[PDB]
């Protein structure tokens, strides 16, 4: 679903219910760019995560894709429920905070080729509230315009008070914008930044550092998305049986939701090949089993 | 007319001629942005150029007027032209431009179509990355800056209503980058635009000054309609679009009504007086490349 201002709040519903009955989900989001300097060494990851922070946090993150995976046990597969939120930050008010943002010709670039909407995003943007921003903004039009504010945070709340698994693919970024942008703007300190990651996404995996670790570092020679996809159709791995939800769309040009999805297909495989190291091997491993724990909360 | 990346090939000719055959032009811009920091001293030039130099001119607003003498009006052909600078290669520069929200917001409100700069902006190179790229896919990469090289090569006199921020994008983007001291950039400055006016600056020095009140464009344009003033007889082009939403294009016809109604005004003061003052008169020289 494609959802942008004028469609959020209806569709909400359908969010929060899509999240409920979700074993986990994958999430994803573009960009209006990546690094305003260098191509971002002898660098500690805290002095990565503050050249990260001052050459990558400008910029803005305008498109959440969400993809949802519910297990079906009488039928052996997957059915998947995607999102794709188009968020702006609007200002509410001459009071609230007038947001300068960062845009990389290259990047809007590889936007526009993939067919890119940038009216979604600057004319029709769902607009958000950080922590401080909500409660610091504070008859019957009144108090539905100022709940109404708080927009796309309300989807960030949802999944965080969920607890539930968020897969992501090479997710450093994807997960300071999100923090920065709709829960609370990004600390001084890598160590505190540790703190809010786990307020926002108690459990995250990331499908890249997934394949990049044993055991399946000795079969995967490339960890790029489209790459990863493709050898998670071949053997010693077998593609999973998935089906979108009844009125849902389903799936190629690049784009979030697109993209959670495919990491989410990707996180299928490599978790349904652990269950081969198991006597009986099992064919299906659950989003909560004890073999997926190892790779749990880690892009150090 | 929209020009866009697709478009522009085949309507440089349209607008060559109506760059040749005016007596002066008007030209407006939109922006990403214009804030930084700051809010809403000669030096206020190091100060536009940190706090907003970053955000990019992406809607550049053409107005062509010419004098018809066997009627005594004058006839506009409007252009807007979406601009983008698409980087010719991952070997030349990746620009990195600022937004600003609150602008942005603003802009959508006016019906403004962001497709037509992120998906269909024209191309364009400066002053030097032209030279230093030493067929035609290189002589469509310069894209928009041919525009601005014939509104430059033409001579004739390039009015704005509050200018500073428009000239200084336009130099910045398709001549070559602000420099340290504002005495060169007056030097880039005559080299893009010989001929300057500002509105705006017009409207706040005498005899404008006693009569004109608001210097905004809107309310400008506004009392120029009541006296002592008296609208200009001004007609569109034939086959040309004509004219509301904010909108460079639309401002820049805006711009250019308030020049020609302050022009003739000051045809009052000479005896007899003249009713049509040309754009060549020695009664506007006086306000000519002054826009501080």
């Amino acid at each position: 679903m494609e959802i942008i201002r004028s469609n959020f709040k209806s569709n909400l519903h359908k969010v929060y219910q899509a999240i409920e009955e979700a074993d986990f989900f994958a999430i994803d989001g573009e960009f209006s760019g990546i690094s305003d300097g260098p191509s971002v060494g002898f660098d500690t990851p805290e002095e990565r995560y503050q050249k990260l922070k001052k050459h990558s946090m400008d910029f803005l993150l305008f498109q959440f894709g969400l993809c949802t995976f519910k297990y079906d046990y009488t039928d052996s597969k997957y059915i998947t429920k995607s999102f794709n939120f188009y968020v702006f930050p609007k200002p509410f008010n001459r009071s609230s905070p007038d947001v300068k943002f960062v845009c990389q010709s290259s990047s809007i670039d590889f936007l526009a080729s993939q067919g890119f909407d940038f009216n979604k995003v600057f004319r029709n943007g769902i607009p958000y509230l950080n922590q401080e921003e909500e409660r610091q903004l504070r008859h019957a039009k009144e108090q539905e315009e100022l709940n109404d504010a708080v927009g796309f945070s309300r989807v960030i709340h949802a999944i965080a008070n969920s607890g539930k698994l968020v897969i992501g693919h090479n997710m450093l970024l994807d997960v300071m914008h999100t923090v920065h942008q709709f829960y609370c703007p990004l600390p001084a300190d890598l160590s505190e930044f540790k703190e809010m990651t786990t307020c926002v996404f108690p459990r995250l995996l990331d499908t890249k550092l997934m394949a990049s670790t044993q055991p399946f570092k000795d079969i995967i020679n490339n960890t790029s998305l489209a790459e990863l996809e493709k050898r998670l159709k071949e053997t010693p791995f077998n593609p999973p049986k998935v089906e979108s939800a009844e009125g849902f769309p389903s799936y190629q040009l690049h784009e979030a939701g697109y993209d959670a999805y495919i990491t989410g297909l990707c996180f299928i495989s490599m978790a349904n090949y652990l269950g081969s190291f198991l006597s009986p091997p099992k064919i299906h491993v659950s989003a909560r089993s004890k073999l997926i724990e190892p790779f749990f909360n880690k892009l150090f």
